[PDB]
């Protein structure tokens, strides 16, 4: 459970370091988070595939009742939604061709959002020039590794539409993580908390992403103290 | 010129009363001609001044904002229609998005494309969410959308409530230019009731009687072209 | 619920026709009367509805989406959203479902799912451009694609509180060109029309 | 006297593989059927290409002359249909973002198809990277081969939806066939006819792609 | 040699083409069907050799010219004096805007074809072609929208402009639509769908059509 | 008095291959532009292209006001969208994007903005408008499947629909700063199919570069990253 708001929370830490978010899928676990809490991890990021919708309600109930930091549901799909979450990264797939990806999704789960009591993050996401499965999946154009402008574009597009988060993501299992240039520039032109994901498994890895203007580190793929502590070193 | 904030001038006015916007074409008169008709939409208590509503030429756009943004003192509000709808010589853009479009360019593209023009000049962005509703006139057509159908208030509330969670704090309902009825009452209500953003109407209103049903309704701002 | 649906299908269709009662996600009240009213199935479609249990007709999933999976039912129409404009709602979701419905045990009827006018929320959702009502040679060319397909189940969908049921000529035609079990769904209300649909040629009544 | 095509090849995996050897109309030759025939191709594919539908009539009336073996059409598109075939593959490009290579060209074609006898095995058509010319003019986004999960996805969606056959198409002249891993993860969650083609041209090629779970082979 | 035709009939009087379909008679019929100007031949998407005997037996017994109507790359063949080699405009689908038309390019120019270049639009309600070609049909109320069309069809080579109102459509292209098409572009100006009556042509030719299509 | 640009070019033709200057407004002030030209000009370049990019109108205007003042070869607009159109160019190249998958790049942004070509007096050049890979930012911006260099079947396929539909010049675009060119075999199979000016741009920075391609069949040469390069280029081109 999590007494306050999810996005006072990330401000909280943001004013004296940066953010690490452990990405679970419930198709792989059984209802990992207390290991990574104990490397010092400060949210357990649940989702990201489309799977039936109970094995994430277990997972989220079991997560619930035994952890202290927030769970945020991080939906591949509108089967991404559980009651017994504390925040939902509320998503718009930007650089998909498919309407579906990019507001169909997002109508058709609304209701359920807000029938619960879920906290709401409004977020841009986009997908980097490898892209992983939810490129594929998404109908995405991915951001070739070398045009941080088209990227930026977006960050800024996503920023003037009210969304106060953007996400790059590379794919789960990118050889490589988003390009620090791109980040970078992104960082440069918004006022978003600017999180980045995929490929991320050494603490360098964490260093060289940290280092480039990333909020936030999200990884599913200790080997989170290793990670942390990457974060820590910039 | 108007200096400050458009959103604050915005809720300013929504404690006390309903908000009304007046829709100019650029392409249909010449500015000194729109000047006219604004210093005159001022004379009835309009609010400001609202300008595109259409695709067109980007320095009919700039001339008749200049000649607008010298004369009167109520805010000048862009409506694009395409990327061609920014100008700096307006207080503020409708930064929207066409949610039930079924072309990404209209929900997303042309937003990403005039994004670093937009930054670059100082124009404050009020985040929208734009929903064409039937029969959605030329704005629908053109902007790939499948209306969403007056008899179905829970598509536009679903639509409304994802803006919402996405960050747009204001809300567009669109019958389009010429609309023979606004859009219906129901649809205003249920929509008022579901978010906590400004609830603009447009398309259809002409008559006094009109803009009481529809602002009765719910709407939070009138438009009027 | 022993065992399979579709067998349940092939043996009342060999004496009569096949009624169907849609349920929207919980009063089991519904189906209950439903039955006792001579209904030979629930159809459960927008989640648990585990809630039979207290029924002895089949259970069969009728998704809106990939959120439509459920253990606790005997079937799933599964089904492709043949006259949509969006590859996501005729093959994408289907793929994203396919894995569940496996590791489920979950009997997979395949269908073609075809949206006529006026097509109601589902043919909006789902992108479509609904078959029109004097365009009966459109919904037989999609019949016999979906059934060369491997499609044994054709579903004619009028929409949910269509103001006019599925046209007679449609259904008739689309029965005479494929070996299909034809479901008509959409505006049915009265028996007469029920009379209609059912004497045009659908093997299948959804109300 | 004639037997299905489908039994035709129930009958062959029952003991073995199967091989069918894939003829384009435009390119020239029954010479080329014959010849395979020595080999131990047990059928002729004819089609690959979105082109006029009379070298194809002519190519196939020529074949059903000379081979005691099946005449099976591969279309490109509505144009790949000819009366002188004995099945058609009656393929969706499940991987296309285009509805027209999913169903609808499907739906123009269905008519025709039925109006003559040919015998249609429904069968699931996916392009594999890097896909070739189908995988661009059908307007697909090829899965990756280090993907097989997506592959397999497909596969299972195309089965509960009738689809007796899978074809995982590499595209021609693909540099690489499709990946041994995806094949035999295909294989082990359908019980469909799996096809593969598309860069298969040395015999340890064919030995791999069949020895991961293809139980039908196909060069051109 | 058909454009050519084309443009001296109009100097003193407007052209009239009548559409018939391969797939609806048998070509003794067909060769039958045949004071109109030319004969269309096609509407659909159907059997690409039911085109070849309606277009030899056709090709054989008139002195008028035979010009492919094409619904897909199905459309083409050899017996024609010339093809309509069109882009369905105001599709959403890229397939019948190019992706057909680049398919079936290689065969038209193997062929020695004759190819009129031509803008194809359907105005509401649209019929079978509307749908097929997955198409937003222009309003019948939105003459601005098909006048951008024909505007933008000119600017990029097309001579040739179809509105089209869908075969059997109950009513007209409309009488205006026609006029504001006409007024802004210098495009051969062709109009088909529910021309019905005698009545019905008075109306759309004199709006501004240079060519009528009867089905 | 001046002459129509599709003339200019016909002209040329009779005795050699056209080069075009391209320089994008929203990379530069017009002074700095003006500069470019000049430069380009006295490197034998034929004409200057205005666009490249989606940008305000405004760079674009002063960008071409500027050089209608101190140049002599024609202004011919290179748009990127309904925001390339400037009152003050010579002519404008009225492109389809053939290889989208995108209608609005095809013919939709087309007819947003033909009203306003015709209202000016814009001359509208005809051309089909192919990008080949990689495809650069207009290749991912354009929604496109680029033309793979080793399928100059499809290009070919795409020149002559395009030539078909009207449009009598067709463009091989490679993408700006692309590592390589347009393939020589496509080219070639893509003049050996149509009689349009054959345009091709992308990757041509040196003098080679440029003789390869326009021997290959290329009527027209663009180049815009890269002052008096231009020499060696339109040198290549002979
Ligand atoms: O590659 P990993 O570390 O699993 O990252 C997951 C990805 O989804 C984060 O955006
Ligand atoms: O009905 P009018 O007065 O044209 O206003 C409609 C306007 O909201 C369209 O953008
Ligand atoms: O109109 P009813 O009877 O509810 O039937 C609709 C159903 O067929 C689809 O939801
Ligand atoms: O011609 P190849 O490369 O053998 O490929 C066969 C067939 O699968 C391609 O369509
Ligand atoms: O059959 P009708 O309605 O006369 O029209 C046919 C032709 O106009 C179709 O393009
Ligand atoms: O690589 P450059 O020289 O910028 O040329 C690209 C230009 O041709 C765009 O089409």
């Amino acid at each position: 459970m999590f007494k306050m708001k999810v996005e006072d929370y990330f401000h909280d830490i943001l004013r004296e370091r940066k953010i690490h978010l452990t990405l679970i899928d419930p198709e792989e676990q059984t209802p990992i988070a207390r290991a990574a809490i104990r490397g010092g991890t400060d949210g357990i990021m649940l989702g990201g595939s489309t799977t039936d919708s109970s094995e994430l309600d277990n997972t989220a109930r079991a997560l619930r009742e035994n952890i202290d930091v927030p769970i945020i549901l991080f939906p591949g799909n509108t089967t991404g939604v559980s009651r017994y979450a504390d925040a939902i990264f509320f998503m718009s797939l930007l650089n998909s061709t498919n309407p579906y990806w990019i507001i169909g999704a997002q109508a058709l789960g609304a209701a359920t959002v807000k029938k619960m009591g879920i906290e709401a993050l409004p977020m841009g996401y986009l997908v980097v020039e490898p892209g992983g499965t939810v490129g594929w999946v998404g109908d995405t154009k991915p951001v070739p590794r070398n045009k941080p402008d088209i990227a930026a574009a977006y960050a800024m597009a996503a920023e003037f539409l009210g969304m106060r988060l953007f996400y790059l993501e590379a794919g789960s299992g990118a050889p490589e993580h988003v390009p620090e240039e791109m980040i970078a520039l992104v960082k440069r032109c918004t006022d978003q908390i600017l999180i980045v994901g995929g490929g991320i498994r050494s603490g360098e890895d964490a260093a060289r992403v940290a280092g480039a203007g990333a909020d936030v580190v999200v990884t599913g793929t200790d080997k989170i103290r290793e990670i942390v502590e990457g974060m820590g070193s910039v």
